[PDB]
């Protein structure tokens, strides 16, 4: 028996762990399949891997004093320094005693009888506990091209979520199949390193740089100085992640100006900044969004010297999302070594022992072949295991048409469940979004404790209650004209009001069951 399982052990089962077992003094066990902690960190070691908040704000803030020791070594942070700083906060506050590594968690099935859930992990063994806390990450099984043939490829074939120790580069022919954020950081890391590159690339996506520079002592004793009014910040934003969120409408100000403000962000880096410091529209008026994309364009023209190169790279989309972010992409195409392949003009048909065959017949001849192809969606690893709520109706079932839940933590049928980093969660910077879910969801399993409640569940009304309220911000914008609802578009702050609003009104939407 515990009080609480925890599935997962990267920034969200962590704080779980610790805001359970530590601050409501609760009976915690967690579980992941890795053999350390750090979740996405642990398992992406792929070329180039960064984060897209910059370093002081891309970790926990729950700590004063691990903010006061924080390494801030770049403007942003790589893969390796994630992982460390994940370990150093399990080696602080001796998470790990509470953590059982190399364990699959199969099942869990919901006992309506006792009001507790049945956890079996993939070795059979069968555990018990009152609440299960789901901190399975924003992303299910890697996806892979399905090309005809991809099996009797001889060479390196390498998923980026698979990434193995020892690969070099050097002397190597090497294709990258995937242009997504970590397309662009895998591209832009290797070029230099193999003998030639070549880039399948489907849809084109704009990218803006990220602006990634050591960081003085100046520059950090400034950040650690007014860490409580930066946090402060990050709490009454939308996004979270540092920016002085604009309210200037993009097309109120002259050419020249919004020449100068787009400069201004290109200058500094980073694809939320450009998006939402710039002006306050971007998103919503189509005008607006049509003169940021034109900047990037430009800069794609003056940066990538070939104008055939230039126009291949140059997205085509009516409107665009967020840009991804970069260290060098573009300049990449600049290279001897590159050759670019448009694969929705010329797709691949066939992969053999030594190349991929597009449609023009031409067999690129490789060495090694990475596939950037991306991960199923995040409701995906909660159908992956298989957990039964009420009736035993399994959540595979559930969200067959898609995920739905209320406040992005609970999912009716699945009573005594809370998800940390869920579906139907908002769009913001990820550790203050875990902090205010971890937060919220112990405070509720405090409150429960407190007043002998021994069953939590969201009615099918409040599920239906959030879809709509995220259906009606996110027809406001224009992510309906670009690339159920996913994501809450309300922004950080909002959210918090949000779920305040349920927490201070005795957990409207919730069924409570006494014994
Ligand atoms: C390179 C990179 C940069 C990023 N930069 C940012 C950024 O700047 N800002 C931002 O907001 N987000 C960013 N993200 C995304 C987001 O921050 C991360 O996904 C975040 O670290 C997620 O943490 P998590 O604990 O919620 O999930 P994860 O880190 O994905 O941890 C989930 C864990 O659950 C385990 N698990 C799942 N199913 C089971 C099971 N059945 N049994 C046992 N264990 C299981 C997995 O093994 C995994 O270890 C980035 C992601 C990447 C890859
Ligand atoms: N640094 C990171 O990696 C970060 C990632 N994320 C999120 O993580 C997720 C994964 O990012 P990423 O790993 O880049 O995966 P993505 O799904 O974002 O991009 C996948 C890429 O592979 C291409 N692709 C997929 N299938 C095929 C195919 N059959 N043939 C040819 N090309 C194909 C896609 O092209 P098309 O566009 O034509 O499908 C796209 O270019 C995204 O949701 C991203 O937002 C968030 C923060 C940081």
């Amino acid at each position: 028996d515990f009080d609480a399982i925890i599935i997962g052990a990267g920034f969200g089962g962590l704080y779980s762990l610790k805001k359970l077992r530590d601050d409501f003094n609760l009976k915690v066990r967690a579980f992941d399949r890795a053999t350390e902690v750090g979740g996405t960190w642990f398992w992406n070691q792929y070329p180039g891997a960064l984060s897209d908040s910059e370093t002081h704000l891309y970790c926990y803030s729950w700590d004063k004093e691990l903010l006061q020791e924080m390494e801030i070594k770049r403007k942003y942070i790589s893969q390796p320094d994630v992982l460390a700083y994940l370990k150093r906060v399990a080696d602080k506050h001796d998470l790990r005693k509470d953590i059982q590594f190399e364990t699959g968690i199969r099942s869990a099935y919901f006992d309506e009888e006792n009001s507790f859930w049945n956890v079996t992990t993939e070795n059979d063994e069968k555990f018990t506990a009152r609440f299960l806390i789901t901190a399975l990450g924003p992303l299910s099984s890697p996806n892979w091209p399905i090309i005809k043939g991809i099996e009797t490829f001889k060479g390196e074939l390498h998923h980026t979520s698979r990434w193995p120790k020892d690969v070099t580069f050097s002397g190597k022919r090497v294709g990258v199949i995937g242009t997504g954020s970590t397309g662009v950081q895998v591209i832009t890391a290797i070029a230099s390193q193999v003998k030639h590159l070549t880039v399948f690339q489907r849809s084109a996506q704009y990218s803006v740089p990220i602006g990634n520079v050591v960081m003085s002592e100046t520059d950090v004793a400034k950040i650690k100085e007014n860490y409580d009014q930066i946090w402060e910040n990050v709490w009454n934003s939308a996004l979270g992640y540092g920016l002085n969120e604009s309210t200037l409408p993009t097309m109120s100000v002259s050419a020249e100006e919004r020449d100068k403000i787009f400069e201004k962000a290109w200058q500094e880096g980073g694809g939320f900044r450009f998006m939402f410091e710039t002006f306050g529209d971007i998103a919503v008026d189509e005008t607006a969004n049509i003169e940021a994309q034109n900047f990037i364009k430009k800069k794609i023209s003056e940066i990538v010297k070939d104008p055939f190169v230039a126009k291949k790279l140059t997205p085509t989309d009516l409107y665009a999302c967020r840009p991804l972010c970069d260290s060098g992409y573009y300049e990449i195409f600049n290279r001897d070594n590159v050759s670019l392949e448009d694969v929705k003009a010329n797709p691949i048909v066939e992969i053999k022992e030594d190349c991929v065959v597009t449609a023009d017949g031409v067999e690129h001849k490789l060495d090694m072949l990475i596939c950037a192809t991306g991960f199923d969606a995040v409701d995906g690893s909660y159908k992956r295991i298989d957990i039964r709520g009420k009736d035993g109706i399994s959540i595979k079932d559930h969200w067959k048409d898609g995920p739905n839940s209320y406040l992005g933590m609970m999912v009716s049928n699945f009573p005594n469940m809370f998800m940390v980093f869920g579906p139907n969660g908002p769009l913001a910077n990820s550790p203050p979004i875990i902090e205010t879910q971890v937060r919220w969801i112990a405070d509720l399993i405090g409150y429960a404790e407190d007043h002998q409640i021994n069953q939590i569940e969201a009615t099918k009304d409040a599920v239906d209650n959030w879809t709509n309220t995220c259906s009606d911000i996110a027809n406001k914008t224009l992510f309906a004209k670009a690339k159920t609802v996913y994501l809450y578009m309300g922004g950080l702050k909002e959210y918090r009001n949000q779920i305040s609003e349920v927490s201070n009104n005795n957990y409207k939407g919730c069924l409570l069951k006494q014994s």
